[PDB]
């Protein structure tokens, strides 16, 4: 939490960040607070194009500079997908392009929409008095009417926020262990443990909130990227910025700190190997913010705490070490039961060779192998 951007209350997300944006970018907002209206229409394209270059001087906190890069985000997936037919645009107008890629090499991130974005900085809740639920919090933006959109990213937030109360454990761990604290560590590892099976009862909610068919049919679309995608082969030109195509990954939740930040804290090692699936965990912290990509590399400069309770020859240690595995290895299982509900049996229906994810991956072979390297992980 220091310099790493953490947060005790909200975790990894920002802490009640901007609705609105300065004066100056009134222009962007009006687009992105009605995506919907202007996308349905069809005149979404020609109204980004049709609107003068703005600089990004006028940005003085971090939270509106993340503001920014949601909306001016939103916008770049809403211009090039448009419709979510098959009618895409191979370039990005100058006018957009320049002032997303500067805020982008401001911020180090990549020019698209990623989870810093959709999930942790397009979040408000309604009454400030109640605490975080679903019932008293909303998004900032959307992208289409019944897109689900509002369930999707509050669900996905609030079980990043049930991983915040495992996060800041992590400090006591590593005192405990340079201190040489049994009974400390042992608690520590359980109450991470507690806070992970937690984070499994939250991720059922999404069955209430978010519909299959309405996910996966128009807003999957708009998450999605240019990396070794058939539509954008090559890749998306920025006018002005850039020379040729630019290949950058879509929107996933393989871009949130907490799933590698369990793995590399419990010695799950989840980006050895350099297999297909390892080459992607590592090149997402690339598209994390710098403070988060920051706080990995600090736990993995740091003792082993696997190799820490092996040492020992003490059960109850490796009980309470496995419980932190048996949750990932629960949250990663039921993961695959949503990735089958949500992508597979939709994907199914519709009319005219694995599937690939937002991100990019094999998401069957990529899932089933992350989820295989967490259980060989376990001890006895
Ligand atoms: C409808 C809901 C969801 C679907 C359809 C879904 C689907 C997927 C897919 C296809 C991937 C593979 C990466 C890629 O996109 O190519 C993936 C990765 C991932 N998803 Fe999800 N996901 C959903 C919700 C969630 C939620 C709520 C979380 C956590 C709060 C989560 C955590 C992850 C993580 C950490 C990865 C990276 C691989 C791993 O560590 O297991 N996902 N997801
Ligand atoms: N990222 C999840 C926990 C988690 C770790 N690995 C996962 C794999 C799939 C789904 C979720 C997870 C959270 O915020 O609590
Ligand atoms: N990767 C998921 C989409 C997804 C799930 N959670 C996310 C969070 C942010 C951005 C995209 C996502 C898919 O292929 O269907
Ligand atoms: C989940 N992406």
């Amino acid at each position: 939490s220091k310099e790493y951007h953490i947060d005790e209350e909200v975790g990894f997300a920002l802490p009640n960040p901007q609705e609105n944006l300065p004066d100056f970018y009134n222009d962007w907002m009006f687009i992105a607070k009605h995506l919907p209206d202007l996308i349905e229409s069809g005149q979404l394209r020609e109204r980004v194009e049709k609107l003068n270059m703005l600089s990004i001087d006028h940005l003085t906190d971090h939270k509106s500079q993340r503001l920014a890069r949601l909306v001016l985000g939103c916008i770049t997936m809403a211009y090039v997908w448009g419709k979510g037919h098959g009618d895409v645009r191979k370039v990005l107008p100058r006018n957009i392009a320049v002032p997303y890629c500067q805020l982008s090499k401001k911020l180090e991130l990549p020019p698209i929409l990623v989870y810093a974005d959709c999930v942790l900085a397009n979040w408000k809740k309604k009454d400030p008095n109640k605490p975080l639920t679903y019932e008293n919090m909303d998004v900032l933006f959307s992208f289409r009417d019944g897109d689900c959109s509002k369930g999707f990213f509050l669900v996905s937030l609030l079980v990043e926020i049930a991983a915040a109360s495992a996060i800041k454990v992590i400090p006591t761990v590593f005192k405990a262990m340079q201190m040489q604290e049994r009974d400390t560590l042992l608690k520590a590892l359980l109450e991470i443990a507690s806070c992970l099976e937690k984070a499994l009862q939250v991720f059922h909610q999404i069955h209430d909130h978010v519909n299959p068919k309405a996910f996966f049919s128009v807003l999957r679309i708009y998450l999605s990227g240019w990396k070794g995608n058939p539509q954008l082969s090559d890749g998306l030109v920025y006018e002005g910025f850039w020379e040729d195509p630019k290949e950058f990954a879509g929107g996933s939740a393989g871009q949130s700190s907490v799933g590698q930040c369990f793995d590399v804290l419990l010695g799950i090692q989840q980006t050895a190997g350099g297999g297909h699936a390892a080459q992607f965990l590592q090149d997402m912290r690339r598209y994390m913010p710098p403070a988060h990509r920051n706080f990995l590399c600090s736990l993995e400069s740091n003792p082993s705490v696997r190799e820490f309770v092996l040492s020992k020859g003490d059960a109850g240690l490796r009980e309470a070490y496995d419980a932190c595995v048996k949750a990932l290895v629960s949250l990663r299982s039921y993961h695959l039961q949503i990735v089958t509900k949500y992508i597979l049996i939709p994907a199914s229906q519709q009319p005219k060779l694995e599937a690939k994810g937002t991100g990019g991956t094999d998401l069957m072979n990529f899932l089933k192998t992350v989820r295989s390297t967490t259980e060989k992980s376990l001890l006895k």
